[PDB]
RNA sequence: UACCUGGUUGAUCCUGCCAGUAGCAUAUGCUUGUCUCAAAGAUUAAGCCAUGCAUGUCUAAGUACGCACGGCCGGUACAGUG
């Protein structure tokens, strides 16, 4: 299930400034990179052995 | 530039030093118009110190929910400067 969508998302409000909300970076997560990461460095092993 | 000169005697040769003589280095005195380079609290006290400064540092690439600013949908985790 998806996790992004279930962090908490803090609400600001200033005066005159219009209201938005923020939500934090999640870390320790899995991404498409990550994995990209971990190919390239399983790939390296490759190569070094071959 | 491998150099000497005055002084012992009534006068003479000599030992021999004193003094002269030129540079260099620190201080000091007098004087001082340009211009270039340039040493400089070592000597006495490695004595004592008011105050200020002299060591900080971020990239695309460790960590950003500081609206501190800021975007184009404020129902798309993280837009960016930071």
């Amino acid at each position: 299930d998806d996790v992004r969508q279930y962090v908490v998302r803090k609400p600001l409000n200033k005066e005159g400034k219009k209201p938005r909300t923020k939500a934090p970076k999640i870390q320790r997560l899995v991404t498409p990179r990550v994995l990209q990461h971990k190919r390239r460095r399983i790939a390296l092993k490759k190569q070094r052995t071959k």
